[PDB]
């Protein structure tokens, strides 16, 4: 049995120190009743708990995984959600504006063009592949292809469905009219980070995959309050969380 | 095998002194004859016998406990439903005129708005919340959206059709024409009742989530004429009927 | 292996002294070659040969247990079936004009109506009730609901067609056009009887419920000549034959 | 393994001393082949041997058990079937011109009308009753409800399509045109033996029922050349073979 | 594992020393390449190597057994398939210009009217006998009801396939255009055996009866080089190979 | 666990030592990805690892097999598909214009006619046989009938598809427009070794068939580094990996 004031602790510690908002906490409050209730077991009330968190937490944790070939440490994770040094970060009123998976295409963008951490090793790999290519290997790279068939859904159809020229014409629209981009191949990289970017969000939202389910562990892990790893050159989630 | 005396006498006590009327009369009749002739076990006949106050009991039990926190005591229920220092009580000519969801929906609109004794609780957290966010919440909180899905019934169809825009527009018209409210606030927090009045409608009649089990448990506690705990400030239902 | 004289003197006692119709006759002597082949068991052929005394025998059994509370004795049911004092029985030319189904109405209406045994508990009870409860709960006091659904038959489509506008049309129009009533109140009384009289005749018919099993086993009792209990003020069904 | 030379003397002995066409020859033939050839089992190769002498044999034994209560015996059936002193018998061109429903509907005109055994009692017991109640009455007798239920065909369906209009007109108008009877009674009661005439024919053509079976046995009881039982005034069919 | 000149070997004595055709020797080859990667049994391999000399042994085989009441001998069978002293053979270019339901019926025909072993037992016993019957029997004799229902297919729709109009007017037409009968009665006798040598070639092609199980089996007693019974005056079918 | 390095070294083993390009590097990445979440076997990642080196590795083991009976070697290997002194091999520009399909057919073709090992052989017995007879023969020689049926696919639509006029056309007009052939019997054994390198590319891709299982075991054990049998004269697929 959660009492209301727990199930706020542990969203607050997952948001890193955010009050949880007054539509937020009505939905943390019907999770506490029905485990009073019987009607919901304490494990699931804490993984719907924190399933709350992913567009201000897990998109922080798995853009950088991806790119940056490893997840931000606590106090990087404090510094990019919600931090009083950072003017602009995950959960102010500069990112209020977006959405879901507009906040995961930013992150993918600002980290694979221009100064971006994994810029360099982006454009290496990540040169003379077609779209969709890269959409084939992402999605087998994220969620899998024999993952995402036992689960159920159609693999053939999501590729497509993720590689239409509608996806692409939209995103490049995007990259162009909001990155200071201007050149064929300079946005021709950016959408390929804009493609990848909506397949991390199609994972996390699903819960297909092996990147939504490492992320997940480590927002478990930091619910308590103190991340159990906290290495302080970053936590690799693959070899952490097996 | 249960005699019509016996059961007249479980659904007085169920009903606080009201006695039953003649055609439900007849309907607890047709329940003593069939326990007689081996067609009802004795458990349903009374489950059933207890399933005609719903709109006489189980209101007063339930608006209470979900708005003020605790259920009425049998002192408090007495005054409620049949009491003679009462001139306007649930089972009078006053509320005769009304059916069963409006006399939810009665009880939620007085307190939450007004002089209710947790109108105040209710305004604080309730506040910059949308119709949707609303009616998601207390169907999660209320019946629960795991228990739902167990049961049978389509939690994404049930949520859509109470918060239709033809729902509120009809609770917004008997706010109101009924309710002393003009203000655009007071009538927005008041519709937000109405529409939690629904669904504690909509659970006791279909009998599923915590709270239609906890009243029928309650219920069954008042049927044999003395409530077992008949706490002074009140019953909590999660914790006395687990 | 049942002969033809068995099966006759055996539907003679439940006919109680009438010898069966020469058609009735063939389907006695159909029965009882059916077992001599192996095509039937003992156990079988005589229940079917009860059967065929529904109409004359049945309708006396049911209809007094429903309004007088009790059954005919064996002298009360000679009198009232098969006997020589009473010109006007049931398998006489007075009633040789009348169906299964209206002479379930005609005992229904005179004994709720005039100088009937039961009219008075009849009208205490029966009045201020609609239609639609009526037969809601004549229903379920003969038939069962539990019971019906579980032998297959649906009883929300059973109970509104018992009580459609054109069965109301017909028995107001038969109570009027027979019964020496032409008040509103004697009416409406003699039209609840004989929706009441309906729903035995289809009991009867389909065999579900306990009114049926029981009439069933006191004719099975009367089949061997003389009946075990006899008692002097009638034979009540449901403690006689558990 | 049956040799053709032993398959025509089993039919040759159930025929009564008739040497078989060369067309029943040939499928006794292919009969004697299939057992060699390990495609049909040798009980099944002489049930289906001593299926083909129906119109012949099948036609006496069964009515004469249904209208004259008794089965003829070894010498009746030689009589009646193959013998130097009738010149008109069931296998001769007298008969040649019939088939095999009408073969049955003859015996039972001649049997239950004019100066057959048991027209008297035909006419007594079959007096008073309609169509639609003779064909009801005579198909469970011979073939059975239950028996005929569990088999898989529409008891309900058979009934009705036996007493259509169309059957009887057409019966009507054989009773006419070829019995020498004109009165309205004894019209109608030659058209009853011809209704019961169909049902046998139904019966032993289908192999379902008691009187199929019973004939089917006497038939392989006079297969191997003499009849066990052979009573001098007649075997009865239900309780020579039970 | 069969090597492609053991398979060509077993084929060559079963076609009686006639080497292959190239398209059969791919067929062949193929046969021994599955069995060598593990893709078919040595026993699958065999059998349907055996099955590529059904219209030029089978042929011979089947019309003796089921015409004149034995199998041919070796020696036979090699003068009828391929011998140096019969010009006109089988295999030769004499029978070159015909397909396997065409060679049935030519030796059906020879054998049954004209000079043939048993034309004169044919024409005792197919006498008076309708086209419809003829069927029917040779049917029932070669495949078998029981059988063939067994193994799926329908024998009603096959047996009224094989007595339609259309095949009698197209084998009336085959017999009168090419052999040298005038006569009604020649001619109706000679379409018997054509409609007979339609049934063998059906029988050979499904696999399906006793002819054809037992066909099969001299087929591979002849397939090691020499027969294992070989009489001297003819083998017969049904008693070599139970 | 697989890493990215592990891959592509095994891919270029599989390869011959070409290295992978950059849009198989990133398929190889993901594969290495899926086992060190868990989700992909070790075994399965490297058949999918071998599974890209179909159209540049397998083409020069099946063609040889099937047309010349014996597999490259090592040293035949190598220079077929990347060797220094073979300026036009299998992964160079000279080939990279063509798709795995035509790459079958090239050297069916190259090896059945003109100056192949196996043309000599290919004419003596692929003389005198039809289109259709040469489709429905290596397609039983390379996939089989009883496989094909087994694993799901419909062989007889399979074999029409393959043998349609459309696929003949398209066929002869690339052996007439591209070999230097113009005689009617040279263009019609060019067009049978077409046939049959559509059949192969057929049982690669599919993976169902004697070759393909062969070929596949081949490829793993050339996929360490150095070929367990590499005999001087080639390996025999179906003696070496039975
Ligand atoms: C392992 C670990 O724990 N590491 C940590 C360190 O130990 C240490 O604690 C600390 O580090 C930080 C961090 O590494 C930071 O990384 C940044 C960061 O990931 C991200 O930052 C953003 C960037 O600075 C910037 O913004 C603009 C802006 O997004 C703009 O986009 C427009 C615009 O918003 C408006 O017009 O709307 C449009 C719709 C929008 N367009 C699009 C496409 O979205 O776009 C441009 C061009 O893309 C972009 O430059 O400002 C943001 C506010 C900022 N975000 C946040 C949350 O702060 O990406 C950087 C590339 C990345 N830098 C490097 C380097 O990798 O870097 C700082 C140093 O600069 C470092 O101190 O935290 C570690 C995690
Ligand atoms: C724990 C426990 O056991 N406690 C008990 C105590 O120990 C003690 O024994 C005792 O207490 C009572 C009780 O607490 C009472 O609570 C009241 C009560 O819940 C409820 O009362 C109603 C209210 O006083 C009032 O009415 C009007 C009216 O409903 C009107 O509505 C119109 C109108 O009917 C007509 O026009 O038709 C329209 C369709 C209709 N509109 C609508 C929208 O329905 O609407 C106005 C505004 O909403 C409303 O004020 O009069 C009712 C007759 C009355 N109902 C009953 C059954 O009595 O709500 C009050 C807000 C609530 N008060 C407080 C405070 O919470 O309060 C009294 C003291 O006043 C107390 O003694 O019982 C405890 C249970
Ligand atoms: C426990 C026990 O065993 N008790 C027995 C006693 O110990 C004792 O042995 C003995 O008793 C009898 C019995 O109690 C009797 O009961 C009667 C009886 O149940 C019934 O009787 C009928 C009634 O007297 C009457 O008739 C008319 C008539 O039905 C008429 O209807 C018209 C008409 O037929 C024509 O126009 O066609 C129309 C279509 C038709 N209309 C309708 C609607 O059908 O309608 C009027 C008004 O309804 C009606 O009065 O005459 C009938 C012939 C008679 N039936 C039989 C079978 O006899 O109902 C009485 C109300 C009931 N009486 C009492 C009192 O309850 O009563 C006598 C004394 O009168 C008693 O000796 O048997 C016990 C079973
Ligand atoms: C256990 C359960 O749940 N059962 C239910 C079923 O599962 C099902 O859901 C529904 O099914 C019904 C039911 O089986 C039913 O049966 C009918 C019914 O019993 C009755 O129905 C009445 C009839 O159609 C009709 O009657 C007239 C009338 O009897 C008339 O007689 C006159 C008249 O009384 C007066 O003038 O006096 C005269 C002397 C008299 N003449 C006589 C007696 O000769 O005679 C005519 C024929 O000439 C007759 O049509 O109309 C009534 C309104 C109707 N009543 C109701 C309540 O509907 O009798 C039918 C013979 C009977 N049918 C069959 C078949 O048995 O049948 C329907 C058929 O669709 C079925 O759907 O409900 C169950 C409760
Ligand atoms: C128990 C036992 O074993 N008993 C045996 C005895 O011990 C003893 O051995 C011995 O007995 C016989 C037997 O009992 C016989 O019984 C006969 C017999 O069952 C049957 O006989 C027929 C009858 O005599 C008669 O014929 C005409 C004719 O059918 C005609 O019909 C016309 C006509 O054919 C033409 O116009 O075509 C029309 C289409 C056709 N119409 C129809 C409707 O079909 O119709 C008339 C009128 O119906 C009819 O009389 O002649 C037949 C040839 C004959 N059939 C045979 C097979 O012989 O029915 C008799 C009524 C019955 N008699 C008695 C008595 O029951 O009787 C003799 C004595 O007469 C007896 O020796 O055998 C016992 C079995
Ligand atoms: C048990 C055993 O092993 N016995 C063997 C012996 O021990 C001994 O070793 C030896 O015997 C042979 C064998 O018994 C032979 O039997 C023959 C044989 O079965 C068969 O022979 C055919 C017949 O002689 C004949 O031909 C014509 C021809 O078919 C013609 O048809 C025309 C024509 O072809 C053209 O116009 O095209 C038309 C489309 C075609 N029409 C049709 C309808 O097809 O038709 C006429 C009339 O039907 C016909 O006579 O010539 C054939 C070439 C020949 N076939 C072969 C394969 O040789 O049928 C004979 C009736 C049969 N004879 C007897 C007798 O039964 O007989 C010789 C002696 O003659 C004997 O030495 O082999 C035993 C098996
Ligand atoms: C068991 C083992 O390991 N053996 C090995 C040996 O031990 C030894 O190590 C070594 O041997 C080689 C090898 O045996 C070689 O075999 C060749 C080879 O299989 C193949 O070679 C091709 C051929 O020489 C040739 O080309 C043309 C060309 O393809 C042309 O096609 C046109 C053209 O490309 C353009 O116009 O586009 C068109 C679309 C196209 N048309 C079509 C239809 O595709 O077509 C003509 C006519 O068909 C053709 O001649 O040149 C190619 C570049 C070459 N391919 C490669 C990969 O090198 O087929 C030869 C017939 C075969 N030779 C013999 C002999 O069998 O032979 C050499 C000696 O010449 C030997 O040293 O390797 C062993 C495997
Ligand atoms: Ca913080
Ligand atoms: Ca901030
Ligand atoms: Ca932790
Ligand atoms: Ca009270
Ligand atoms: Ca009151
Ligand atoms: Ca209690
Ligand atoms: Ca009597
Ligand atoms: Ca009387
Ligand atoms: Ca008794
Ligand atoms: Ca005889
Ligand atoms: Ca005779
Ligand atoms: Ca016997
Ligand atoms: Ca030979
Ligand atoms: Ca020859
Ligand atoms: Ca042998
Ligand atoms: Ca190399
Ligand atoms: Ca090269
Ligand atoms: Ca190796």
């Amino acid at each position: 049995a959660y009492t209301t004031a727990q199930l706020v602790t542990a969203y607050t510690n997952a948001n890193l120190g955010k009050a949880p908002d007054a539509a937020t906490t009505l939905t943390l409050d019907a999770y506490a009743t029905q485990t009073q209730t019987g009607g919901l077991s304490d494990a699931a009330a804490l993984t719907n708990t924190l399933k709350l968190v992913n567009s201000t937490t897990a998109v922080a944790i798995q853009t950088y995984q991806f790119f940056t070939g490893v997840a931000p440490s606590a106090a990087g994770l404090d510094f990019l959600v919600d931090s009083t040094t950072n003017t602009n970060d995950l959960n102010d009123a500069y990112y209020s504006k977006f959405a879901q998976e507009n906040r995961f295409i930013n992150f993918s963008i600002n980290l694979a063009t221009g100064a971006g951490a994994g810029a360099t090793a982006f454009a290496a790999a990540y040169t003379g592949v077609s779209y969709a290519q890269t959409v084939a290997t992402a999605y087998d790279k994220i969620i899998g292809n024999a993952v995402a068939t036992a689960a159920g859904v159609d693999v053939a159809a999501a590729v497509a469905f993720l590689s239409r020229q509608a996806n692409i014409d939209y995103l490049t629209a995007f990259v162009r009219a909001n990155t200071p981009f201007t050149a064929a191949a300079d946005i021709d990289l950016a959408v390929k980070a804009a493609l990848i970017g909506t397949i991390l969000n199609a994972a996390t939202v699903s819960g297909i995959g092996g990147y939504a389910t490492a992320t997940a562990a480590m927002i478990n892990d930091l619910s308590d309050g103190a991340l159990s790893t906290d290495n302080a050159a970053g936590v690799n989630l693959f070899t952490a969380y097996p």
